[PDB]
């Protein structure tokens, strides 16, 4: 519970460095980093979502040098891997008008990370309570109406790749304090993804108290979501698309009691 | 008057809570949303239903009983369930042929406020001939500069469920004992922007290091994050709001 | 003026607060803060706007309290735009975005402005077409020529008068204005969304680059506004501008002179 | 040029205010300010546009105090876009967005631009089309060929005359203009609504790096500018860029070099 | 082993220079353009034709021949020609009936770098069943774990004309001895915002005060700006780029 000094020396830093691949559905064999078609429920009652129509939140679970000291993580570096793909307008989409290119991947998105000492923390929110999330996926149980602005009971840790959908599960702000995350959500159907790539860009992951995160038993957690938009067929049926996230992550030393 | 501040381990505590949205809840179903929009036929002739307009929330929050009073220091606040607008699935409009639903987008308005007493509304409406329901609280004897300013118009914001967002602002000539912020993005097309992160604190201290001074000790929240509006199948269109953490740092401060 | 020290002592400071009404050309009894409904004139040369489809320049000239050599300088300002949660009535004779949608919201061009001076706003006229006859009842650039159409010197003015200057054949003159602090956004577009903030813990510091603020000639505060939100669309189609007030409130201290 | 130390002394500062009034053609007397409505050739090769249908940089060149070794170091820049307020007239033979609505306001591509130097503007030569056929009356790449339409070196031209020098066909050469301080912003699109801020309280630092201002050859201050602010849509849907004048204010001081 | 910078006469150099775009030229006339962009009939079937493709830009600059390194301080870069968008009238599409052509405008890729040797790739692919063209340098044996990432697919920006845009972007697991900044913009209505000013620098310095180390004495730089695209008459798009100037200031850098 008691954090004290940092040690120095040779032995004292480490450096974690990976990529997180989307979860997006993959609805089949040829389609890794997108989801399923979107379909519209008949009526808002009987909204049922195929687990392959789905983005899930990503997760690793990185082992760190078995080391009391804990494993600190200090600053973050972070970038969006393969946007430049989003430039590919000549693979069977829809023409904008005609003759044109096909419409690029666009509409709502979802960019979000986080570092933490262990698993994220969240908390369950729906859009529509009577939705039923589909087996296979891990979900607020026991949804009432009040699920769709705040019930206390749906607590969740973020612990299982390809399990947790987005749209029923945020980071939970009553916990986390042993996490950084970070995140935006833009809605709409034509809001242009805006990605930014650099490697110059460091985060730095200490509180206000100048503490990080502090990674029980030597693992750090690194999760993410990539929504970049939604791929429009040429029929005009829409895919979400999801990129990689790069995460490098240096840590040092910390004694506590 | 106010004299020093109280140091020891006695002398800080934290709230920490949520608000819910409260956008009329049209139904037993419908907690978050409001009744679908319709629109008057003419200005004299609008008279919005309860279930249809947005209002404020507000929490009043019991601190530990104490001259000392508590002093808001910080706040760290976050939308919560920024993701559930991902839903496209849920019987909306389809953007086109075999497309998604069009998500919750349009006017947005986001406000949060910390303060050691109620916020103090001042009343302005777009229709002075609006006539605000039943079980709501509203600028009264409204007159034709009631749609620029009219003085009369003051009101606290001291009962959740029941002033409605539209004909209600802070009073920017009073809540000296309050900090408020907000945004209005108006348009019907306006795409949600969200943020989310637990790293972003609010330094609620004055220009002269005092923060709100909570009489009785009580603090008071307040809130509206209506995000949107959520399209259906038919086209009939409805708000959409989400609720408001707080946490907020207190430290014991002496006046005279 | 040479300017000399600061006074200091509970008697040195003063503070002014008020709104100024916005002025949009209230057509009716009805439609306080409203235009009339924009007509579109048959050709360029008949532009031939009436006066309540005009905005106006808002101005208030508050007396401070008498000094006489002290002047009155103005430190720092507080201002709001005052009803902003307004445009949320989506509800109230507005034409429906879609089939059985809400109504479109106020959008469209938008002027915000403010200024704080010790002496009137100087104005420079221009004009988008210098045929426009503007109407009686206005104060407007005379003897317009085509180089109006630009910058033509003669159209100096004060924003001396209420529901008097129109917004579009007006501006702060930067040739002048040395006794005030002004500031505007002008954003354009038929379709732009209003992006209207409102908060109790922002200030704005009113000192130049050497220290001082606008300095009260005559122990006058001069507070001038804009707030045109964007225009209205009612269930016909027609559109209409729509104002707020805005809330002002300048610290002051005295100041010595020679 | 050796910079060495700046005079002092009440001597030793001056000030030059001016205004620049937009190139945009000109197609008749009535149309100061604006260009000539817009056409669209059949091919790349056909591409021939009127003189008075083409944009041109502005440029003023400003007598100094006469010095002579000192020279004039240009400091600070206060710089203000004229007449803003002028796109609200959304009532002048316009076209109505819809049934029954105002006209639709001036918006679409715009190019904002300013410099400030001791020697002309030093233009490097681009075309977006090297068959384009530019008119009697003009000053542009000469010799085009296909390389041209991204990098000829061949191109290289001054800012030396008003009226002259399309916008379309020059940019500022950032291989050259050591001498020069440039700053500009293109946005593009045929709904892009115009954002246009307006204050006197914001100026910029002309100094670079090693704190040394643009140093005036021969006495001469030269001021330059575009603001295209967008195009205006006739009732008939046919489109003119429109643009506006731009104030300066900048402030020396004298300094000597060897 | 970074040891201490020269410093005195010839200690200090200078690179200038610019980057032509290479969008793929599809004739004689359409330097900066590329070919009028097609569809595929199906998803697999995806096949562009070179000149079609953007590809990135890349220039290797010679040092004055110097152990002692050139070390890349500051950068200053600017897009040459941001003017030529202005012309709406030719052989272009009118938004409306007697309007202006469609400028310039929607999915733009802007990006640069500085580095001490050659920019490292990492091969990325919307479509792992696209065939990429003969005489292009693409991601090879793509599996549909291309996609999302594929860690074979390492590559060198060693070679002008020849890398797609599309399918490949900085390799973020590498790069130490480069600098590199990027933005995508998506969507085809977006409008080009496009600055230039000779004020702004970028310093080219890590954390630890050191900049790219120029390995051989040779400098690289790299670019893509891919402003938008242009419609003809018919609704047909190309891809439009433009020229990047670099102006690079180095420093001679001991190493052991
Ligand atoms: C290849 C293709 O996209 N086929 C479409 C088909 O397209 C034809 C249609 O547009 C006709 C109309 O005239 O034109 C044909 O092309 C002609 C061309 O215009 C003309 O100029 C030329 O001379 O001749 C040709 C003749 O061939 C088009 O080929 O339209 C139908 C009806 O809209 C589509 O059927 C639907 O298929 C669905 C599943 O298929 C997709 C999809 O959702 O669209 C195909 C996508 O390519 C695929 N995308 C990806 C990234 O994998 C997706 C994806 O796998 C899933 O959605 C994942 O969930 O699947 C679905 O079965 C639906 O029920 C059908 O109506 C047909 O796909
Ligand atoms: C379930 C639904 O949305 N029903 C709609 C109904 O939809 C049918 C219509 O689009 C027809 C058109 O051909 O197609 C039907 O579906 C067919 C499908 O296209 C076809 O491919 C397939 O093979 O067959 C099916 C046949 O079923 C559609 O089902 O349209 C009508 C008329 O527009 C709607 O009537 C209106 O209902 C109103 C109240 O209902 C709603 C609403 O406002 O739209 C339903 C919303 O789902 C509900 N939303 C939520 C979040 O709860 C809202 C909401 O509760 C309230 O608005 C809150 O205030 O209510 C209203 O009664 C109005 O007067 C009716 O005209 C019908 O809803
Ligand atoms: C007054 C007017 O705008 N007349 C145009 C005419 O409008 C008709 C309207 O008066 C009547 O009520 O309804 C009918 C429909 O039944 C019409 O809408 O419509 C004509 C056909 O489109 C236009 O003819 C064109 O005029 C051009 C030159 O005139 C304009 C122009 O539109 O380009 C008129 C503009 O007011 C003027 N703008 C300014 C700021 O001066 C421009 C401008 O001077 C030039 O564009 C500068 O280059 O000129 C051409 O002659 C074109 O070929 C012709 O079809 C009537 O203009
Ligand atoms: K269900
Ligand atoms: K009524
Ligand atoms: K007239
Ligand atoms: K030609
Ligand atoms: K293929």
């Amino acid at each position: 519970v008691e954090v004290l000094e940092v040690k120095t020396g040779v032995d004292s830093i480490t450096e974690v460095e990976c990529f997180l691949t989307p979860e997006m559905g993959d609805p089949d064999e040829h389609l890794r980093g997108f989801s399923k078609s979107i379909s519209i429920s008949d009526t808002f009652e009987s909204d049922s979502p195929n687990k392959d129509m789905l983005p899930c939140y990503s997760v690793a679970r990185i082992p760190l040098p078995n080391l009391i000291l804990m494993w600190e993580a200090v600053t973050l570096k972070t970038e969006v891997i393969g946007v430049t793909t989003l430039m590919n307008v000549h693979s069977n989409g829809q023409a904008t008008h005609d003759n044109g290119a096909a419409k690029p991947v666009q509409g709502t998105s979802f960019h979000f990370f986080s570092v933490g000492g262990e698993a994220l923390e969240l908390q369950g929110v729906v859009f529509n309570y009577r939705t039923t999330y589909p087996d296979g996926t891990i979900f607020p149980k026991n949804a009432t109406v009040q699920s769709q602005v705040m019930n206390t009971e749906h607590k969740a840790y973020l612990d299982k790749n390809k399990a947790y959908p987005v749209e029923c599960w945020v980071p939970d702000p009553t916990r986390n304090e042993n996490t950084r995350y970070f995140g935006t959500l833009t809605g709409g159907e034509n809001v242009p993804p805006v990605l930014h790539i650099t490697n110059t860009a460091t985060t730095v992951l200490l509180d206000e108290f100048g503490v990080g995160p502090l990674c029980k038993g030597d693992n750090l957690y690194l999760s993410a979501v990539d929504v970049c938009g939604m791929f429009t067929n040429r029929s005009g049926s829409q895919q979400w698309r999801g990129l990689s996230r790069y995460f490098k992550v240096q840590l040092r030393k910390r004694r506590v009691k």
